């Protein structure tokens, strides 16, 4: 037996990897947690044994409860030699409680485990955001998490919280939750950031046609109940940073990121700036740099050591497959050789990289084979923080 | 004109979302900066339009000005009134500058701009070092900025740093990094988890066969050339939590999070442990409650207000098409009568509730079908921190 854990991102189909619906479609049996009709709809297509998870959770169960039985219903199949596939919406093992649980059972216990990744809610934030969680860092937490164990915060980089909705809610309601525990929330926020500071209240897109709430407020409008009333078991929030720090200089200078003895501005940022953002000082879109860097596209060339891409139908179709076909992919795995031979209308130099197996090889064949005769010359809580 | 900005993931092809690829097929104009070959080849077979971006970088260039072309290149064409596509590989606003720079432009002057998200590196360390970001949170951080800006540590939370093969490096070559301030990034780690603590060296494979590098290591080996050798432009940290921190089971009474007056051990995590951390009192994977819960699963049938699925192949039929056809989504959204008026096969409750669009009369409708009798009755550096 064996257990591959499968994400299927936020936004409903379109958000599924390539490679997650083929080992949808490879699966002897399939356990999905999904909250979009329409992806669930598009799954059941896919495989004809499915079993919906969604119906193990109930009003005033213990989601740790639910949790263990997700995980145990996969496990049981794992057991009998079954190849199972766990599906979980967004990234399978972003503040998701079983299949983490389950894959770590299958591996104790000696059986083939694998999580795939997929687009997480978070992803979907930092896409409808555009921010990028490197400029200024972020940091990620649960939000009852981020209460019970005090976290600290960090004021000048991104926050993001997730199940803002079930504040201190071990359990499960139909109609969904009842957030009465929400004001301790804003609370600890307007402790660390104060009421004025924004916060974004984010809930990603489901549907395609459907816009994001990317609702701009200040913690203290959190304590309005007509504002608290709209977050729910799929809002997240985003805290900007409340300030920048400023560069050290001389760290600047140890790294030689610049030539030596220069000096940037301190305060300054990258164009662009951050929208949710309260004003930082930040470079204009256009300065000297950029409109030399412009200008010079003109003259551009290619670069004597830039390769461009030089391969074959042959190998692109090769590649493609086993990417796209669990199956055959398990074939070149089990025997480069017996693999390579068969694959049709391979150059021998194509063949060997392909027998080999070396990145390198692969690479280097994919550049190297000449094209011109010049050139052959909604409440869907999976984690909980008890 | 417009710009829509995809990701590909970080696996050659498979990890391409299904919108990913539609996106593309329908562009007027392709700009890609992808690094590895098949998934370029998978690209120039969906659109014949396409212009590789990595020619932009160069031997002595700051990746600034490349990053500056890059966007200005796309803009060029979104001012010729084109609908460009930007491919950047993962999630094309994960670490990296000119996705955000080339659309925050487009957004200034008038024009429609969107970013999809996709699989970062980071989703692929999740999947890979199977952990979940929820448990203890996730900090993240561009390195050489963590190094600049004196970011502080979370040593209770997971930490994940990009780009440690190019410490204060500003530039590119062909070659490689020549990654000669490395010494500087362990001398910060030592300084804040120690010489003995773990790191994980996480390279995902790249290559549907390939294997993830998943090395632990202790900071201190980070000091050996050869250990340091292979840390490369696609390498990132891993660094696991040095202590957890305990639950203020005050805090947990105030939540109500469990029963009145109750408690739970304060130095106890939940099953699975990490299994790159150092070692943390963890429950069992199968205690009472677990026991319970699965002994349970005998008894188990679906709750009341639990509702299955129960739609049709027309709204299914058209669902998928709304995620998999751009051009048929823009029709919708343009016209939610006359779209629902056209789609084949609709029930006329389907059809009302495509007709408004409403994600309730959506999840209705696709809830509410009766089908019984019963029921009718390598170097890919995107950012810098400069
Ligand atoms: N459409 C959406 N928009 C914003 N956040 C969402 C969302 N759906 C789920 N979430 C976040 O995810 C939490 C449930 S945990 C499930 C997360 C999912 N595995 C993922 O990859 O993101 C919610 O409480 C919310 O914080
Ligand atoms: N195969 C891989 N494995 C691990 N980390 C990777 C990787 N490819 C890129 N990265 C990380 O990404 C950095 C470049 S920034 C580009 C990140 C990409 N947009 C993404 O979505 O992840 C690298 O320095 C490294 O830290
Ligand atoms: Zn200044
Ligand atoms: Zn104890």
């Amino acid at each position: 037996g064996s257990l591959i854990v499968v994400g299927t991102g936020i936004e409903s189909i379109g958000q599924m990897t390539l490679q997650a619906l083929s080992y949808i479609e490879a699966a002897s049996k399939v356990f999905y947690c999904v909250i979009d009709p329409a992806t669930e709809a598009f799954i059941l297509t896919k495989n004809k044994n499915c079993v919906d998870l969604y119906q193990y959770y109930d009003n005033g169960k213990s989601r740790m409860d639910t949790y263990t039985q997700m995980a145990e219903l996969m496990l049981k199949e794992v057991r009998n030699g079954l190849d199972v596939v766990g599906v979980f919406y967004g990234h399978p093992g972003v503040f998701v409680n079983p299949s983490h649980r389950a894959l770590a059972i299958a591996r104790s216990e000696g059986y083939q485990a694998r999580m795939l990744p997929g687009v997480s809610a978070e992803d979907c934030l930092f896409a409808d955001l555009c921010i990028d969680p490197s400029n200024p860092g972020c940091l990620t937490y649960e939000a009852s998490d981020f209460l019970i164990r005090e976290r600290p915060v960090n004021v000048h980089s991104h926050l993001i919280l997730f199940q803002v909705g079930c504040v201190g809610i071990a359990d499960f309601n139909f109609s969904g939750f009842d957030n009465s525990k929400f004001t301790i929330l804003v609370d600890r926020l307007e402790q660390e950031y104060g009421p004025d500071h924004t916060v974004v209240h984010y809930i990603a897109a489901m549907m395609p046609h459907q816009d994001p709430v990317t609702d701009k407020f200040t913690i203290g409008q959190l304590r309005e109940p007509e504002i608290a009333k709209r977050v729910g078991g799929v809002s997240t929030f985003y805290i900007p940073p409340k300030a920048r720090k400023d560069i050290n200089t001389d760290i600047i200078r140890l790294l030689e990121f610049l030539p030596a003895g220069k000096v940037p501005d301190k305060h300054t940022q990258i164009y662009p700036p951050n929208q949710w953002e309260p004003d930082v000082p930040t470079l204009p879109p256009y300065g000297q740099n950029e409109q030399a860097a412009i200008t010079r596209l003109e003259a551009h060339a290619p670069p004597e050591e830039y390769q461009p891409l030089a391969t074959s139908k042959a190998m692109t179709d090769v590649m493609t497959k086993l990417a796209l076909d669990p199956k055959a992919l398990a074939e070149y795995k089990a025997d480069h050789r017996a693999f390579a031979q068969s694959v049709p209308d391979l150059t021998p130099q194509e063949r060997a990289a392909l027998e080999l197996g070396d990145s390198w090889a692969i690479r280097c064949a994919m550049k190297n084979m000449p094209s011109s005769l010049l050139e052959a010359a909604v409440i869907g809580s999976v984690v909980s923080s008890a």
